[PDB]
């Protein structure tokens, strides 16, 4: 991951965390599509099925903002 910085990371943080019901830092993936283009991006479903296959472990779960950005480095803008 080479690239954003400390600004980028708070913009994430108050997406992350607008969907995040439990308010405990963790959102569920159909959550995390919405914070993912609330950020100012849209990727498209193919590749979405990347960014989940390496999170997502079967269907549903509690994804957290630090895996969260820490992966979504890997195709961001």
């Amino acid at each position: 991951s080479s690239n954003l910085t400390e600004e980028q990371i708070a913009e994430f943080k108050e997406a992350f965390a607008l969907f995040d019901k439990d308010n405990n830092g963790s959102i569920s993936s159909s959550e995390l599509a919405t914070v993912m283009r609330s950020l100012g991006l849209s990727p498209s479903e193919a590749e979405v099925n990347d960014l989940m296959n390496e999170i997502d472990v079967d269907g549903n779960h509690q994804i957290e903002f630090s895996e969260f950005l820490a992966l979504m480095s890997r195709q961001l803008k």
